[PDB]
């Protein structure tokens, strides 16, 4: 029982974010401006989406719906809404506690299901369990109807605050929130679909079937395109602790909502089939991983309260959720399997990450080279770092196709890939040390040539030492055990020395105190990658038996080792002016 | 060998024009204005259409292409282009002979294939002959490449005329036309698809397959929606003989191009299979019936020459082609079949026309009633006419479901339907006589009440006479032979008296000489309907054996009898101000 067509998930994550990338490219170039994107959004939100919802609620089978999963998923969302509203009510400022308490729990519970979740669920669940596709169209509008009025009451209280007549008349406000919920196209189109499911007896009329198919099949691509068009220039800057609350909200939505969904599904679904329960638990975890829908930013726009935070949160959560679906789904499918074909799964995941990392690295390198900022510090060491990560990805490109052909080509590919990887490891520390030296503003001529010589020679010297002294393992198909324990000891020493050098330089920068505003976080986000890289090397030497936690840590080593170009591109390449 | 899934053609004609109607409604209301429709068109023409063409040219099988059909279809288009260019060069005015000679043959040869032709061909030809769907993507870009440069040379000569330096340098102009052809997205996307068909060996890569499917499946609905958005307010008014040349161009494109396509396919396809030849001939006729693409109006816009005529021609040809596909395809499938189930085909066609006629009549009646113009002449008799045609359509609605239930209900339905039909027949003449009386501007108090009494009583008296004197035919399932020869004699006398009364009034109006500008043509277009109605009644009495020409004439009787509400709605209901 595979219960997940996980082979065909990466093409789905390529479609759903390639159309978003196309919309973003068309928005920033200047092909479709904001006003014309408003017309495309008018088409999508008023013609394609109601036809999709109406068709899929007409043909829906209410006899075969496992309701236990449905109200378990809703109990999870209700708990998330309740806790986020509770601490947003306690800790926020009195002049804006009600707007935040009405918009943040809406932000932390409303997934982007009809645009992004439906193609991903369709790819993972058409050929194995086709009945899970209807739960999107069942759960998302019920979640809207049962969670949005509570938030809208608070935002209408905040709108009441400015006027301030102490009118009372609670009907006037809570019925206003309720009718705002009912005027949403999803809600009354699901009501109409529920009525016509019983009127027409679960069958769309033949004269109307093709019209509804033509309007519903145009929702996916145009909706993803309009979502990509929505993100142009909306990230803005922020303020201290607004960064922190943005981290907390996106962390809540993408982390504690899926674990609550899994826990309440494992608590409330009491079926007699274990494999069905396991597939329901995995699908419940996958459902919460979907990003925040743009309807929350629309709601904050019509209320005209906290528009910057919610818009930044949606455009940040959509990007951030893109690797989280892949990593989470491959972590869910790692139970059972088999010991030895797990290595091919790890290799396939690293290959699929390296494709996107190489393309984004080519983009960021082209932007940095054409803008002529590569000659000025500190961007020269960054250019060296991105070149090294490109050699890492190209080494995986070679290594996937040459592991079973020749020993000499495999040895050369391993030497090049680990030289580039170790160079990236110490290049993070070299960039941090250069940032600490430039932050002191002293008259010290920084030897950038000597730094580049060290960054190109020390990993090469380590690779040569591992080639001269290490013993080749012919039965090892994974890259992490090419020379056995000698290679892992060399990677552990390089990671520990680089993290300690970068950690001292990062702590010295705060005590001594674009450019430095983003540079630090790109240095910061790699240290979490190097910390997870160091722990798996420590886990292998001290423990003889590799457990399942070692499997998860090796997978995280693959993502934070081979997707560093993605993080670098998100920080550096996606930026204007240059 | 049916060779046409003609049962499922009307849902396809409902989808392809319902999305166009949705786009038109959204454009005129004010939901999506012109500027925002430009952004939706930017998405459709730059992202969805190139992905559709690139995918369908990647997976195309060049081993199984019957090339004989392809260059027969191209020879037909070349002949149409040659003759239209020849007489446009002879008869046009010298100051604008080159612009017309370069834009009119482009107008008369460029079908709307990727938006409208592809779903209709998909419905008619997926389950029977699936290999005909690739001929759209093969023929339309080759037709573009082989016909557009000849026109573009003439339009660039007209652009040269205003500057007038007598530069010569024929390379400078014909290469400009050629590069304008190559910069069209269809042409170089078909070139790239041709290259990648041989590079990738006819298979789209798996990482790119879902992305291309997501962008290509969004072309149909959004393209039809943008086509509907394009038509808002573009019909304008016209000038004498511009009406005539518009009739000639749309007549050429929708009439003589399909007969030339059939004749050259029957002349050039010399295969050894008769049924394949017949299906190819029918598909070749169906291919030319597609309306003019909006790219011709785009081309006239970028040239900024004859924009009004070409825009009016495209928005007129798209509406006019909507019944022509249905009538033409049912005329093509009428060979062979069987004698007696031909009556069910006729009944099904009349039912499918009556659905659209009833909905459009409800719209036009609501517009005429709410605008309060029904109380003033001549619109009162028009309101009576549309009410009578609504009773005709509702009588067919009753008659389809009550022909095999009870004799009394069938008799009542036949009496009501033929009373309303005969009332429509003489109401055309009454409207013409009232127009002739109002055109005289004399002080004659027109008895509108007596006219309404005559229009409601004379058809009722004819129905009562046919009930009292006629003999019921129990073996007749068609409506035209309910009382045998007595009913057809009564319909012939009513049609001959009405055409003679309206013909005298129409000829007297021209000799004596919105409002009268459109009123006459709605009176004019019904006379062609009454003339075709009269000839089939004359054909049945004088000829004992019903031939195939009688079958075609009875079918035309059904369309011009039961779709008069469509013509009335197109003239009256689709109008502003009111
Ligand atoms: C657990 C972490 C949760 C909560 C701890 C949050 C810590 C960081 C935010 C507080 C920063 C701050 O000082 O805010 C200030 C302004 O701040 C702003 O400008 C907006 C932030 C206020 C609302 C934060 C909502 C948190 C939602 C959380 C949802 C996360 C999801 C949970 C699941 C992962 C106002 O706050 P204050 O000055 O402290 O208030 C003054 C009153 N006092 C003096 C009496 C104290
Ligand atoms: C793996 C592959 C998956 C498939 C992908 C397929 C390929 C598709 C790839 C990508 C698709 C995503 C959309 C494409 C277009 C981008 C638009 C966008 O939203 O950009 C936003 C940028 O966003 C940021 O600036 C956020 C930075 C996040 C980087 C760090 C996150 C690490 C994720 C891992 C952590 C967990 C690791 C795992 C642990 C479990 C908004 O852009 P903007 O508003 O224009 O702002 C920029 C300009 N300005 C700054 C000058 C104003
Ligand atoms: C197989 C899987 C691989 C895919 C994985 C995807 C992952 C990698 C994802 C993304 C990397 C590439 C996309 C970058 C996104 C930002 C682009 C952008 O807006 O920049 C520029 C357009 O630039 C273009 O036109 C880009 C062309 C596309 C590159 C690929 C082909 C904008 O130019 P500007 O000067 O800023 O505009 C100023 C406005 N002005 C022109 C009106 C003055
Ligand atoms: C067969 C019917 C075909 C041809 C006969 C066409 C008859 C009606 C059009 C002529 C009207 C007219 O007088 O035009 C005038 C202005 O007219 C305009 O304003 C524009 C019309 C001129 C170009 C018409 C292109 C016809 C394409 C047809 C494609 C149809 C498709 C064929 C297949 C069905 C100019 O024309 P003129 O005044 O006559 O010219 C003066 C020169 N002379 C004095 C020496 C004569
Ligand atoms: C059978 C059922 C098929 C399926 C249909 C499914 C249902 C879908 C139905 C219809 C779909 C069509 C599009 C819907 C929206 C209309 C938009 C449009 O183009 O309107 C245009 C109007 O056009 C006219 O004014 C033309 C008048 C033609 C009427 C006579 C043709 C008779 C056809 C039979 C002859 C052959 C008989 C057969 C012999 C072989 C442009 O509109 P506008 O620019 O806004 O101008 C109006 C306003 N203004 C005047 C004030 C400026
Ligand atoms: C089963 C098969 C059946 C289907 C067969 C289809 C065949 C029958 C086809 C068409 C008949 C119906 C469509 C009419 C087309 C024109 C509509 C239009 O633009 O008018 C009005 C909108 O009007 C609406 O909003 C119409 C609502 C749809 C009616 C059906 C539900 C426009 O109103 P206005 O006052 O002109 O706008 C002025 C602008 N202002 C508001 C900014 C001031
Ligand atoms: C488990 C996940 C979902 C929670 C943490 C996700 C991380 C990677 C997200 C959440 C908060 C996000 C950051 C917070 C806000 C900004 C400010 C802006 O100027 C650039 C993007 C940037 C720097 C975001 C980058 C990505 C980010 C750090
Ligand atoms: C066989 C077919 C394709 C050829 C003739 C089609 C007929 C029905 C078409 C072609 C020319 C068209 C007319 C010519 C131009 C106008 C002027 C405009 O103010 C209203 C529409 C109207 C009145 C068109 C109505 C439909 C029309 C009469
Ligand atoms: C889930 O449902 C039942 C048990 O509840 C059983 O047929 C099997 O475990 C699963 N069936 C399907 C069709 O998923
Ligand atoms: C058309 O092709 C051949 C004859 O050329 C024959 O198999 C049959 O008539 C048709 N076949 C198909 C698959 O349409």
């Amino acid at each position: 029982p595979p219960s997940m067509s996980i082979t065909r998930l990466f093409p789905a994550l390529l479609e759903c974010f390639g159309i978003v990338l196309c919309g973003y490219i068309a928005g920033r170039a200047n092909v479709i401006t904001s006003t014309q994107a408003k017309g495309l959004g008018n088409f999508v939100s008023r013609f394609a989406l109601p036809a999709l919802l109406f068709k899929n609620m007409v043909v829906l089978n209410f006899s075969n719906v496992d309701w236990s999963f449905l109200y378990s998923i809703l109990i999870a969302k209700a708990s998330v809404f309740f806790i986020v509203c509770v601490l947003t009510l306690l800790v926020a400022s009195p002049d804006s506690r009600f707007s935040k308490a009405g918009l943040f729990p809406i932000f932390a519970t409303q997934s982007n299901d009809f645009a992004l979740g439906y193609p991903i669920v369709e790819a993972l669940y058409q050929t194995t369990y086709p009945e899970y596709l209807q739960y999107i169209y069942l759960v998302a509008p019920i979640s809207l109807m049962m969670l949005n009025p509570i938030g809208f009451i608070f935002c209408e209280i905040q709108k009441w605050k400015d006027t301030q007549n102490a009118s009372q008349n609670k009907i006037k406000i809570v019925g206003l929130g309720l009718l705002r919920v009912l005027q949403n196209p999803i809600v009354f189109m699901v009501f109409i679909g529920i009525a016509f499911n019983f009127i027409l007896d679960r069958k769309v009329p033949v004269y109307v079937e093709n019209f509804l198919d033509g309007l519903g099949n145009s929702f996916s691509g145009s909706a993803l395109f309009y979502l990509g068009l929505t993100m142009v220039g909306k990230i803005k800057r922020l303020k201290k602790s607004a960064f922190v609350v943005l981290i907390l909200l996106i962390t809540a939505k993408l982390l504690v909502l899926p674990l609550l969904c899994r826990e309440m599904v494992e608590l409330l679904d009491k079926g007699d089939s274990v494999v069905n329960h396991t597939s329901l638990s995995n699908y419940a975890f996958l459902y919460g991983v979907f990003p925040v829908a743009p309807g929350v930013a629309i709601f904050a726009t019509q209320f005209n309260m906290e528009v910057e935070i919610i818009t930044s949160g949606m455009v940040i959560s959509t990007f951030v959720s893109a690797p989280i679906m892949y990593v989470s789904a491959w972590l869910l499918t790692f139970p059972t399997m088999d010991p030895k074909p797990l290595a091919y799964a790890i290799q396939n995941v690293s290959f699929d990450i390296s494709i996107v990392s190489l393309i984004s690295l080519i983009w960021s390198l082209a932007i940095l080279l054409l803008s002529k900022k590569y000659k000025q510090l500190p961007h020269m060491l960054t250019t060296n770092l991105l070149i090294a990560q490109s050699i890492v990805c190209a080494g995986m490109m070679i290594w996937n196709f040459v592991k079973e052909k020749n020993f000499v080509g495999q040895i050369l590919v391993f030497v090049l890939l680990y030289s580039s990887l170790y160079s990236t490891y110490l290049w993070t520390g070299l960039l941090a040390i250069s940032l600490f030296l430039l932050k002191k503003r002293e008259r010290v001529q920084i030897p950038v040539g000597i730094i580049i010589i060290s960054g190109w020679g020390i990993p090469a010297l380590l690779v040569g030492v591992l080639l001269i002294t290490g013993k080749h393992n012919g039965d090892s198909i994974d890259s992490a055990f090419f020379y056995g324990k000698e290679q892992m000891i060399t990677t552990a020493v390089t990671l520990f020395c680089s993290i300690l050098i970068a950690g001292i330089s990062l702590m010295c920068m705060n005590q001594t105190a674009l450019q430095l505003t983003r540079h630090v976080l790109l240095c910061l986000l790699l240290i979490i990658g190097l910390f997870a890289n160091l722990s798996s090397c420590l886990w292998w030497l001290f423990n003889q038996e590799p457990g399942r936690l070692y499997v998860e840590l090796q997978f995280f080593c693959a993502v934070f080792n081979f997707g560093q170009g993605f993080i670098s591109f998100g920080i550096f390449g996606l930026d204007k002016h240059l």
